[PDB]
């Protein structure tokens, strides 16, 4: 049984994705972008009215497994399309004018593993060799400063950087959809937790990107817009700048691709429960984040190239 405001398991999730996509087809289409190291399907909702030359914006979630509230937010932001759409006059522009490529499970082998044997992984679930260790990080994966310091070469360590950059069929499928759809591709979003901060590049080295100014102003306005609801505090900044050394991540592969719009969300909350967020928090965290996606979405959409 599915619910919005529980944690749902990898087979509800697939099954929701089905159903949402049957219950809305003027608002939701479905796909199959690859499969994970397991075989498992990898789903990508192509939400939005449609019509032709739309620009679109691309968020996935669930790319470190034991982050369930990212999961649970790609599959509220759905939820608030479906009910709002024609309701509500911002998320009725938004879908009319974008389309969103929201990716609800990244990391589909990794979320299966936190529910069935290990709630704290964080990882794939492929296989290395000359080691029994298992899995990559795929935010480390990515062809962007891919293995350089922040990443680890060694396979047993949590930010393995993998074999070689998009080793990981999942980081491969990911990349290869947002290349076949670069010219359409305005924004790229990527949901995690917890901290409570907004990162934009660079991460992968200690440089300011391009349009630095903009997405300073961009992160500090969504960080307001987002407080609003329930004063939740969050920081932004350039990755490497306000975080830490992360390279061969999705954001700045993104950016370096052309995609001057480039986030990742870190969500609820500041360590107290960190990842196992309780679900009675689900609602309010998925609320607030919302709003931040919103004004982001509304900025791209004001100011299209
Ligand atoms: C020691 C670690 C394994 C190492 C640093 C903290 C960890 C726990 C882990 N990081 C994590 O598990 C989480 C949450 C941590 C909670 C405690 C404070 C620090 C964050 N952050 C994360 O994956 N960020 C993304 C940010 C991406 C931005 C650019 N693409 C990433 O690293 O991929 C990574
Ligand atoms: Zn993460
Ligand atoms: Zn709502
Ligand atoms: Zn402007």
């Amino acid at each position: 049984g599915h619910s919005y405001e529980k944690y749902n398991n990898w087979e509800t999730i697939e099954a929701w994705t089905k159903q949402v996509t049957s219950e809305n087809p003027d608002l939701i289409s479905r796909t199959a972008i690859g499969t994970t190291f397991l075989g498992n399907n990898i789903y990508l909702l192509k939400v939005g009215k449609p019509g032709p030359n739309k620009p679109a914006i691309f968020m996935d979630c669930g790319i470190h497994a034991r982050e369930w509230i990212s999961h649970a937010f790609c599959q509220w932001f759905v939820r608030e399309a479906v009910l709002t759409y024609g309701y509500e006059s911002h998320m009725t522009e938004f879908l009319n004018k974008l389309d969103f490529y929201v990716l609800p499970v990244l990391n589909i082998d990794g979320y299966i593993y936190t529910w069935t044997k290990n709630r704290m992984w964080r990882k794939t679930r492929s296989t290395n060799a000359g080691t029994t260790c298992i899995g990559t990080d795929p935010n480390r994966n990515f062809d962007a400063g891919w293995c350089t310091t922040g990443a680890s070469t060694d396979p047993c360590d949590e930010t393995y950087c993998g074999s070689a950059a998009e080793s990981e069929k999942e980081t491969k499928a990911l990349a290869d959809f947002i290349r076949n759809n670069l010219s359409s591709i305005k924004a790229y979003l990527s949901i995690h937790s917890y901290s409570q901060h907004i990162v934009y590049p660079y991460s992968y080295d200690y440089k300011l990107p391009e349009n630095n100014a903009e997405l300073n102003n961009l992160a500090k306005a969504a960080v307001k817009e987002l407080a609003t609801l329930y004063g939740t505090k969050y920081t932004y900044g350039p990755g490497a700048t306000t975080l830490y050394l992360a390279p061969g991540g999705g954001d700045d592969w993104a950016y370096d691709q052309g995609i001057k719009y480039s986030f990742t969300f870190e969500l609820r909350d500041k360590g107290r429960y960190g990842f196992i967020l309780p679900e009675s928090q689900i609602q309010a965290t998925c609320e607030e984040t919302m709003l931040a996606i919103k004004y982001v979405t509304n900025y791209v959409l004001g100011h299209l190239y």
